[PDB]
């Protein structure tokens, strides 16, 4: 019964809420950003709160860790005006306008919407995956193959993808051996990039199989193997291993929007190519929360800007 | 859906209560169904144990025994004595009539009574630096991981404020140098008696009205070495030196499939009246941790089975 009316609220905590949220509020639009409370089960900041150096981001040429990247970019945020509710949203209402977005405690009603909620990697949980994290097991194949522990090792990547190709790949430069470990006897990755890997000679694929266990050396040691089942034959085998990464995909933080976006069927939001235009005039979505092929802090950046000047466009044809 | 299995006995879950109830039901010949879930909960079939490396307390095994590997005897052993598996999740049951009827994605179960043993998990937080140091700092079992090495006579901090939170701060300062116990309140949930055996304990100091809102490492990407502390009154942030971090806020016991149709406490476990696995439902019982946040043992749970199994034999046979 006493919602802030807002003309650009922005819903989610990464590089691209951010960068919307500093444009948005620099242009004096005064946007109201919902960071989340650990919305998703991710800190507010988004995905690079889960890593500890940042490399690639321009403009910090020693790097920079992502806690205090997305410290910057908050207290950038509040500085130019934004008013940042520490609330997840659980609904939105966008049949009306001017659009309602509700947390818990609040209700904003907003001329415009970006929703830049992010996605989660994915990841399994069979016996020995919690047990084995950050001690072999981890879902950042790029973050961390260099790594020791990996070093002339061999490998495991679950996964049937590009993403488990291509991390496949990069593996094959530090391990001494790769398997990726399929469900099926077919790969859903492009026929290009199948090919890469299965010509590739340190890689070795494990069809038809699931691993069901992972499992520690000593002395309560580090991963040391894994057990994998096959799914048409039913048995089970050891394969030693010192990494196991998953390559599964990435999941995208849709459903509290309740269908009322257009999504594609992996579930991220459908945007007009080259823009942020979603199938709701008004509504407009940045970041990885609708890319899947780059997925990075400095393209989500790109298109938070993106859906900002959007959004002040669509305000002023309105 | 139209070809539905029917049986004597639908057990839901996969921890030691509900193979103890297979084991049982299915040697008394009632031919029972159990669901031991597909990575139900974002557990592995087998439950909690399968999160755990080494067992020491559960009855028989004078070496201890790895979480997993116990728990792959207990489902060969109800499978030995005619137990049929469905590697799926329970995701609806209508216990309004009789048999009962328990559905996953692909099965659908007519049930003349059904054993509720999905268990619980243990609760954790998700600020910053959380996944980062999990396993190398922060942990959801003080017990489990205090007498390792990176904690000993090192700082280590507990969040949470109940009975757990207090006692798991008495047992690390066996091990630490000092003990914070960090909450969100300036009052503890806990009963007056824990309250006053930690808040006297020389090694434990109390962080009220605060929340950790962010973990940190050292190095060279080294393990946890402090978090940030927020205090929520005065809204200043502080760094706190620590080279652990315990999670102790509680269970999250797996009831929410039920849909409110068996009778619930307020923090979500199944009420069954005490001493017996029955639910607020004849013909429905429920056994182990999804009705106990007491003790929370696999031994207690794996007796609560076999009680959840009897029981369930003892209600046929009036009906
Ligand atoms: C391990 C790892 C390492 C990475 N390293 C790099 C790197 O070195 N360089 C790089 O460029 N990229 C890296 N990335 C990728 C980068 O994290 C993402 O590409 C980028 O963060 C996408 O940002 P986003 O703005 O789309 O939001 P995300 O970072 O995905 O954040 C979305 C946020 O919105 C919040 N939220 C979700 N739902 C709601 C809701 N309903 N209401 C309110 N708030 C909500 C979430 O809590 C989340 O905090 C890495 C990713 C991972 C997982
Ligand atoms: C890290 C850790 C270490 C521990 N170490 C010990 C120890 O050494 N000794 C000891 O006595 N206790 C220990 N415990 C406690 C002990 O594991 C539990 O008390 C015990 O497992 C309770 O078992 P349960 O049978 O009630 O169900 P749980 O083990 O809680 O299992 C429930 C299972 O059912 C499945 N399930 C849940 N919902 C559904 C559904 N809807 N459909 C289908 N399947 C479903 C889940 O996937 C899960 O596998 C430990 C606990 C933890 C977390």
């Amino acid at each position: 019964a006493a919602p802030l009316r807002t003309r650009v609220c922005i819903i989610g905590s990464g590089p691209a809420a951010h960068t919307a949220a500093i444009y948005a509020a620099r242009a004096e639009l005064k946007p109201v950003l919902f960071e989340g409370w650990m919305a998703n089960d991710i800190a507010a900041g988004g995905q690079l709160t889960t890593t500890t150096d940042v490399e690639n981001f321009p403009g910090f040429p020693t790097g920079i860790m992502g806690i205090d990247l997305m410290d910057n970019c908050r207290a950038q945020s509040v500085r130019f005006g934004t008013n940042i509710l520490s609330e997840t949203v659980t609904e939105v209402d966008f049949s009306a306008r001017p659009f309602r977005v509700t947390s818990d405690s609040t209700t904003v009603l907003a001329d415009t919407v970006v929703v830049a909620t992010g996605a989660v990697a994915r990841r399994l949980y069979f016996s020995g995956s919690d047990t084995y994290w950050n001690r072999g097991i981890s879902a950042c194949a790029v973050c961390d193959g260099a790594a020791p522990i990996f070093r002339n090792k061999p490998i495991a990547v679950i996964g049937g993808g590009d993403s488990a190709m291509e991390e496949g790949n990069f593996l094959t430069k530090y391990g001494s051996q790769v398997y990726i470990i399929h469900r099926r006897n077919t790969f859903r990755a492009s026929k290009i990039m199948q090919a890469r890997a299965l010509s590739n000679p340190k890689i070795q694929v494990v069809w038809d199989s699931e691993v069901v266990e992972a499992y520690g050396g000593a002395g309560g040691g580090p991963l040391a193997g894994v057990k994998v089942k096959n799914l048409v034959t039913g048995e089970v085998s050891d394969l030693q291993v010192s990494g196991l990464f998953f390559a599964i995909g990435h999941e995208p933080a849709t459903k509290f929007l309740n269908g009322q976006l257009e999504l594609h069927a992996d579930g991220y939001v459908a945007t007009k190519p080259g823009s942020t235009h979603t199938s709701v005039e008004g509504v407009f979505a940045a970041g990885d929360v609708q890319d899947k092929k780059y997925r990075q802090a400095i393209t989500a950046a790109g298109s938070g800007c993106m859906a900002a000047l959007d959004a002040e466009h669509y305000l002023q044809e309105v």
